């Protein structure tokens, strides 16, 4: 493997991480009230669940995962018109909504063994479509039905939370939700997995995330123990984001997770990430405060935590480390 790939000794991977069994795999076609226990419990405990029985079509699931690796299936001169003046975009702000390939990493500077496609999804007009693949055909069609599909069901999931905090319905259906993120993530085969990540470790800076997964590689990290969350191909792996552990002032986890390569097989996973505009200021819920719950943030720039949060890996939530008081 060529060195710009090789990770520090200290966040390579061991080679034998164990299945996450205790991983909440909630129905959400429960009673609702046992639903909004159950992801309580869950965003309490680990801020890592997965939904099953979602509501979302299956098939539509499957269409997408196949256009997304149909895309990655597509030949270099086709990619090339992805690649902002030849090159992949970095993941820096200005974070543009039109779509671009981009490459990722740390500054013992290294990459992630990974190429993603990013663009935003909502909301969907002539103008965001048009800027997103030409090529598959039917890219624009089935992703243009999944983006919708997947903020109807991540708008739900944290219509659950505001009723397991005590925050009216819609808490969130607003500035806070406004950038919808559509990551696929492609892992092509890696020679030497004891040396490289295909993500490393992080929360994910946004509000909520819905991953979609076929094939193992996501790991977790929990009380320094890295755990394996189990793919199940029509089920959404849900990580709370750094944005809801601040907004919920630390009653709920953010989920830290990294991606590991594989020496044999390549791996596409299909990320939405949904959180604020980077206009928006972020502060602990004031209805949840009191003397006993007092705030352990100070409002920010969701724009300034931004910046921050994609160039410092010092820690995990360097990007909030700042604004931390109480
Ligand atoms: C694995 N990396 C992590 C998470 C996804 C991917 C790319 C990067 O995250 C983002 O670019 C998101 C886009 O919403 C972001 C940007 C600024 C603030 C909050 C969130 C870092
Ligand atoms: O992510
Ligand atoms: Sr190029
Ligand atoms: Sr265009
Ligand atoms: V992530």
């Amino acid at each position: 493997v060529s060195e710009s790939f090789v990770a520090p000794l200290e966040k390579r991977a061991e080679n034998d991480v164990p299945l996450g069994n205790d991983v909440p795999i909630i129905d959400l076609q429960q009673d609702h009230l046992v639903v909004v226990q159950q992801i309580t419990k869950a965003c309490q405990d680990f801020g890592l669940f997965q939904v099953i029985n979602h509501g979302l079509p299956e098939k539509l699931m499957a269409e997408t995962m196949d256009v997304c690796k149909e895309f990655f299936a597509l030949p270099a001169e086709e990619k090339e018109k992805l690649q902002p003046k030849g090159e992949p975009a970095k993941f820096e702000l200005p974070l543009e909504q039109k779509a671009k390939l981009y490459v990722e990493g740390e500054q013992e500077a290294f990459l992630y063994w990974k190429d993603t496609l990013a663009h935003g999804c909502h909301p969907l007009d002539e103008e965001l479509v048009n800027s997103w693949p030409e090529k598959p055909a039917t890219y624009r069609e089935v992703v243009a039905k999944y983006s919708v599909e997947v903020r109807k069901l991540t708008m739900r999931i944290l219509d659950y939370i505001c009723e397991g905090l005590g925050l009216k319905l819609g808490y969130f259906d607003n500035e806070l939700s406004q950038i919808q993120m559509m990551l696929t993530n492609y892992y092509p085969p890696c020679p030497d997995p004891s040396s490289t990540l295909g993500s490393g470790g992080h929360y994910d800076g946004n509000l909520i995330t819905l991953l979609q997964q076929n094939l193992p590689g996501l790991q977790q990290l929990i009380e320094a123990k890295w755990i394996a969350v189990e793919p199940i191909p029509t089920a959404f792996v849900v990580n709370l984001g750094l944005t809801l552990k601040v907004i919920t002032n630390e009653k709920f986890e953010g989920s830290i997770h990294r991606v590991v390569t594989n020496p044999t097989r390549d791996r596409v996973s299909i990320a939405t990430l949904i959180g604020p505009d980077y206009s928006c200021t972020i502060e602990p819920a004031k209805e949840l405060l009191s003397q006993d719950n007092p705030p352990l943030y100070k409002p920010y720039s969701y724009a300034e935590f931004g910046e921050i949060y994609l160039s410092d890996k010092s820690d995990y939530d360097a990007g909030v480390k700042p604004y931390k008081i109480n």
